[PDB]
């Protein structure tokens, strides 16, 4: 009953948030076992960031230079090392709250929850999607660096994102928890451009299935379309071309609603050319692409008449 | 930068979530200290909730019927009770993960985070607004009865909502943590009239400031207007009348941007009158009333 953009419960991730201080720089860290993971730019100063030699700057830093706070308790840094763009600080105490975890690399189109933190304190949680241009449309401010993205699958927390920087366009950039950036970005103060952002069509189709499940059918029409002649409209409107694996992923939602995938593609084609003409789908005046088919199934779980 | 609908970190509330069972009925409970709060219809089954007598059903039940579970560990009931529409079950074990909390009753227009739960297990966290007609734009499935709505102030979790019934008409009904329903709803499964829904004007004007702070300012005009003139336009589009108390709250937002309260009213008046004609504000092609001035300040400060 109802459809909302929902984040995963953040509890398991809050128990891991710590504050990391290095000289004049303060950001957030993720305490898993006796290792703290944080953006490696923490070892820099604004001047360093113009062209930082992270290897040379990491030589000059010692275990004493890193101040880690888990609430009011201080943690002893007994070792340090760098892995791509992430700094790994080995602490003396293991985090008793370390959940069952794994470092995963999500694909563009996929969603995750973000826990925004300031000075090692959780502030809020929101659901995000990895845009096809490898940026996120988030809400982060000074001190948010080190804030993580994650999904929860049963008892396991899959960490997939760590916030590093904001791009001139207002969008955000970061790495997986192995330090590897998503997209063509670098942790260096240089002119950077996000790229062209296409709309995630598989997600838009999923959202239209969620709208039908919640009683919105004005957009449904007698017309049908082919996969090939839909991708032609998708080229004009900057929508991703629909692959066969994506059509199959929409199988369960198609089977439930009894609307064939290409009949939903015809409705999508019509909304692109003619527009919504004042009407709203799920109370939104625009087509939403930030819900994966799995997110729709998670809330719009219904029966299938085979 | 960027403006997102954010929910409060739900960790302090996840530690309070237990699975409450009574008869062949299973919902969620909120375990705070040695008391577990849950919707009183936990005593009822799929055949009692048409029009039941909750007073005579509470007499018929003893502490052996109620089985409170906190995950792997089981809780034993040491005294059932009832305040308004909520059921308070006393327990032997006090909740070790009980955070500093308070029970509040939110007013229409105010927001809170909902932690959705199924069989005592948390599923997702989303931010809701209490509509003027006392309804919530929620997402709840079966077994979500007893899911709570809250606000987090530093360490203090203010619990303001408990999910009771999903109306046949669609919308969701619930009480405060004292058991008093929000609006004209009862714990009986029947078609109940939600009411007339106005747009929360104070929340739209706060959202217009959030857009200005985040670089969106095409909607801004040189023009200005008085309360009496704006309140006339407010009636035409189903918008809440702007009170003088509504003006005082928007002060810090106005100070941060430079645009005075009455100046932003003149932009809203024009946006309602002409529309947007292709353009969007904060990535939305519609005006947003789900963000209080405090929610906008929370993110943009």
């Amino acid at each position: 009953s109802g459809f909302r953009k929902m984040a995963f419960p953040s509890g398991k991730v809050e128990g891991c948030m710590v504050q990391v201080i290095c000289g004049t720089t303060t950001l957030n860290g993720l305490w898993l076992d006796d290792v703290v993971y944080c953006p490696r730019h923490v070892i820099c100063t604004s001047e360093d960031m113009l062209n930082p030699n992270y290897e040379d700057l990491l030589i000059r830093k010692s275990n004493h230079n890193f101040l880690v706070q888990a609430g009011n308790v201080q943690l002893r840094v007994i070792g340090h090392s760098m892995q791509n763009c992430v700094l790994k600080l080995k602490v003396d105490t293991a985090n008793p709250k370390t959940p069952k975890y794994k470092f995963v690399r999500i694909q563009p189109g996929q969603t995750f929850s973000v826990l925004a933190c300031y000075n090692g304190s959780p502030s809020g949680v929101y659901q995000c999607a990895m845009r096809p241009n490898f940026t996120i449309k988030g809400s982060f401010l000074n001190g948010s660096c080190g804030s993580v993205g994650f999904n929860i699958d049963y008892d396991c927390v899959s960490f997939c994102y760590m916030h590093h920087m904001e791009l001139p366009t207002g969008v955000h950039a970061g790495t997986d928890l192995e330090g590897n950036f998503y997209g063509p970005f670098v942790d260096r103060q240089t002119a950077q451009a996000a790229g062209t952002d296409t709309t995630i069509t598989v997600n838009v189709l999923a959202w239209l299935y969620a709208a039908v499940i919640n009683g919105d059918r004005w957009f449904l029409n007698r017309f049908t379309t082919t996969l090939n002649d839909f991708n032609l409209v998708a080229m004009k409107y900057n929508y991703e071309p629909l692959t066969q694996d994506h059509v199959d992923i929409l199988g369960p939602l198609s089977a439930q609603t009894g609307i064939a995938v290409l009949d939903m593609c015809a409705s999508l084609k019509e909304l692109l050319q003619n527009g919504m003409n004042g009407r709203t789908i799920l109370g939104s005046a625009l087509l939403e692409d930030e819900f994966t088919p799995f997110d729709v199934v998670r809330q719009c779980s219904g029966v299938i008449f085979q």
